[PDB]
C-alpha cells in the first residue's frame, strides 16, 4: 500500500524505528511490497534482500506455503488465550521443537519475542536454585555478548555496547569473561578459557547459569568463536552443577550451516531460547525449552509453578505459520543451500579485505561479515546500496550479509558486489 | 484441528501453559475454532467466552472484517524489518493512534507485547533524566498494581503478589504507595492520597516517573478506584516535572466504558502504553506513546538514540489488523455496547453479593468482578464452568468477567447466571 508525501513526512516527524532519533532521524525507505528474495519500494524498484529483515526471513517474502498455512489458521481461529486451553498449531510446533533440539530438551515455553524468552531461561535458572534452597543470583557470560533490550536480558548483555553507564546503577551486576573470538587469527586463546574457568570457580556459589550465544555473537558484534569454547563450558557447567541457557534466537533454524549452532560443538544446553527465523520471519514467537530436571525442579519451589505467562502466549496464527516454516526446512535443502552461500560469500567477500578501510572478512554459513576500521556512515551507504539495487543496514563498523536460504546466484552476487565497491569508497566512512 | 488422544497427553507432559506446573498442571480444554462470542471445543460443545482472551479480543472472534484486514496485508508482506524503512500500515496505525490519544502525546514507539511496552516506558524515563543530568532511577506506584512479567516490569509489580521474596535481591528497589481503593467502601482514602504525596515529596530527586494502571488494577485484584486519584497526582508530578507512566495496556480501547481510563479523569499522561485490544486480540502487539518533550528529551542524553528496537518492531501484519480493529471502533457502537453491559451486569452480579463466599461485587465498564472470602478451586470450577456452556476463568478470589462488546444478551445472561450458581456451592472453593 501506496504512501503520501505527507505520510512519509509524518513517519519521519512521529514514529520511531529501531535505535533511533525522534530529532535528527535518517532517512527511511517506503516499502510497499515483497515478493521471493525482494523488496518493492514505492514507485517499483526492487531490492534485493541482503539481510532477511534481521536474520528471520530465512524462506524470503510472501512464501507461497507460509501464506497459505497463515490463512488457513485465521479461518480456524487467528487467536485464543491459552490459560486453561490447548490448540493443534501450538501442540505441533511443541512436538517439533521437542523433536529437533538436543536430546535432554523436553518442556516448552512459548513466549511473545526473543528478549521475552531470555527473560524467561533467566528466571527459570533463579527458580531452580530457589527450589534447591540455595541463593543463586549472578549469571555469567562473555564479553561481546547480545540478549536483548529488557533489562533482565541487558544485564547480560556486553557492558560496554548497551551503555551500561547508563543503566549499571539500576541494572543487577553479572560477571563477564573475555570474549572468546581469539586476539589475533587463532582458533581459540586458552588463557581465554583458563580465564573464564576462573571467573567460575571464583564464584562457583552465586552463579546460577552460564549464558551465552553459540558459536556466533550477533548484535554485540558479529564475532565468530571455536567449538571447543562450547565443549569446555559444558564440561564445567556439569562439573559444578551450574546450568547452561543457549541463546539461539539469531543462530537457530540453520542459518550457521547446522540446524542448531550448539550441534557444532555436540552439547546440549539445560535451557535453549529460539525466536526470529522460528516463524519464518513473518510475524513474532519465541520458545524457551528446558530439560525435564529444570521443569520438575522449578515445579518444587515455593512458586508452586514457573512464574511466567505472556497474554498472547501460544498464539495459533504464529504457531501455524512456524509450522509450515518448519516442514519447509524438513525438506532439507536448507543445509546444502547454506553451505553454498557460505563458499560464494567466501570467494566474493575475499577480494574486500584488501581494502585500507577494513579490517577482517570472516563468513560461516549463511552469514558473511565485513569489519571496517572505522564507522560506517549509515546515511551515505543506505542511498549507496539502495542506488545499486540491494538491501544491505550496516551498523557501527560493520557491514554484513545474511540473506534468505533460497537466493540466486546472481542475487547474491549483486551483494557481493556492493559490498566490494562500498568499502573502497571512503565517502561511506565517517570519523 | 483435531487433536489426539495422545496430542493431549503430549500437551500435558510437555507444553507449559500460563503460571502453570510441570509436574502437576490443572487439565486443559482443547478449542479446535472461535466464531462471533463462542469458543468450538473438541466434539462441538460451543462456550459463551466470558473473559475476550483476556481483555483483548473486543470484537470477539473470526470477525470478518480482520479476517479480510489479515489475509489482505499478508498478500502484500506479513513482516519486512522497520530498520531504515517504513510502511502503510505502521504510518496508518501511529495516525491513528496519535489522533485518538489525549493532546501531548505525539510520538510512537512500536514493540511487541505489553511487558515490552512497559520496560520501554521506563527506559525512556530513565533516559530522560539522564539527558536532564539528573541521576533518578526509582519508579513510584500504587500496591496492587501489575506491570508484566519482564524483570523491569516485575519490578512495579505488587511487592506481595509477584512473590517479590524471591527477585528482591535482583529485583530494583523502587516505592510503594497504599493501595487506591478505599479501605470500607468510600469513594476514596484521603490519607492515601496525603501519603501518596509523603513518599513523593520524600524521595523527589530520586523519582523518575509515577506508573499506574488508570481506574482499574487489573492482575493485581481488579480494583478499581477513584478518578480524583488520577487529577491529583497529575498535579503532583507537573508540580514537581516528574513523568507520569499510564499503563493502558488492559483498560485501552473502551473497556471501562471510555476510550481510553485517562479520560475519566480529563488528564494526559506524559507516556501512555498500549496492546492487547491493539489487534482486536488476534496477534500480539503494542505501543509507548509519549509527548515531544519526552521524545526530544532522550534524543538529547549522551544515547543519540532512544536505545530499544525487537526485531519484529512495526511488524506490518499485526499492524494492518490493529488498524482494521480500530476502524471497528470508530463506529462510536463500542460505547453504547459497554454501557449497556455495564447495567446488565450490575444488576444480574448483584445477588451474588449474598453469599457467605462473597466479600463484594463490583462492576465498570464492561468488567464484572465477584471477589470471594476464600481462594477458588480452579479447576472443579473450570469444569463446572465449561459444563453450563461458558468460558470463564477465575484466579485466587476472584471470579470475573470481561466479555466481548459484541456479546448477545442471552450469551451475557448465561455467565451471570453461572458466575451466581458458582459462589453457592461450596465444592467450588479450596482452604
Amino acid at each position: 500500500q501506496g504512501m503520501t508525501t505527507d505520510d512519509l513526512a509524518f513517519d519521519r516527524r512521529h514514529i520511531w524505528h529501531p535505535y533511533t532519533s525522534m530529532t535528527s532521524p535518517l532517512p527511511v525507505f517506503p516499502v510497499e511490497r515483497a515478493e521471493g528474495c525482494e523488496l518493492i519500494l514505492s514507485g517499483g524498484e526492487r531490492l534485493v534482500d541482503g539481510m532477511s529483515s534481521w536474520w528471520a526471513a530465512i524462506h524470503g517474502y510472501n512464501h507461497p506455503q507460509l501464506n497459505a498455512a497463515m490463512k488457513t489458521q485465521i479461518d480456524a481461529m487467528s487467536h485464543v488465550m491459552f490459560g486453561g486451553i490447548t490448540h493443534a498449531p501450538a501442540i505441533e510446533l511443541c512436538r517439533k521443537l521437542v523433536a529437533m533440539t538436543p536430546a535432554p530438551l523436553e518442556c516448552v515455553f512459548l513466549a511473545d519475542s526473543g528478549s521475552v524468552a531470555v527473560e524467561v531461561a533467566m528466571k527459570m535458572a533463579l527458580q531452580y536454585w530457589q527450589a534447591k534452597g540455595e541463593s543463586r543470583q549472578r549469571f555469567l557470560t562473555f564479553r561481546n555478548g547480545y540478549h536483548g533490550d529488557t533489562f533482565g536480558a541487558m544485564s547480560v548483555c556486553d557492558p560496554h555496547n548497551s551503555m551500561h553507564s547508563l543503566w549499571k546503577g539500576y541494572l543487577a551486576e553479572n560477571l563477564f569473561a573475555p570474549a572468546p573470538q581469539s586476539r589475533m587469527g587463532g582458533e581459540w586463546d586458552e588463557r581465554d578459557m583458563v580465564a573464564f574457568a576462573r571467573l567460575m570457580a571464583a564464584h562457583r556459589h552465586e552463579i546460577a547459569a552460564v549464558i551465552l550465544e553459540p558459536i556466533v555473537q550477533g548484535a554485540g558484534g558479529m564475532r565468530i568463536y571455536h567449538p571447543q569454547w562450547l565443549q569446555r563450558i559444558r564440561q564445567m557447567c556439569d562439573r559444578e552443577g551450574i546450568l547452561l541457557i543457549a541463546d539461539e534466537i539469531a543462530t537457530g533454524f540453520g542459518r550457521t550451516g547446522r540446524l542448531f549452532a550448539c550441534e557444532h560443538a555436540g552439547i546440549a544446553p539445560d535451557i535453549l531460547c529460539l525466536g526470529k527465523a522460528l516463524t519464518g520471519g513473518t510475524m513474532t514467537l519465541s520458545a524457551t525449552l528446558t530439560s525435564r530436571q529444570v521443569a520438575e525442579t522449578i515445579s518444587n519451589g515455593e512458586a508452586g509453578c514457573f512464574m511466567h505467562g505472556p497474554t498472547f502466549m501460544g498464539n495459533p496464527l504464529a504457531c501455524a505459520v512456524a509450522n509450515a516454516s518448519l516442514t519447509l526446512l524438513e525438506s532439507g535443502d536448507w543445509r546444502r543451500q547454506v553451505a553454498a552461500i557460505e563458499a560464494q560469500l567466501r570467494e566474493e567477500l575475499a577480494p574486500a579485505a584488501d581494502s585500507p578501510q577494513v579490517a577482517d572478512v570472516r563468513v560461516l554459513g549463511a552469514i558473511g561479515v565485513v569489519e571496517t576500521t572505522r564507522p560506517v556512515n549509515i546515511a551515505a551507504l543506505q542511498q549507496f546500496f539502495v542506488r545499486q539495487g540491494v538491501w544491505v543496514r550496516p551498523f557501527g563498523k560493520l557491514i554484513y550479509l545474511m540473506p534468505p536460504y533460497i537466493i540466486q546466484p546472481e542475487q547474491l552476487r549483486r551483494l557481493t558486489q556492493a559490498v566490494n565497491e562500498a568499502v573502497r569508497e571512503e565517502t561511506f566512512f565517517s570519523v
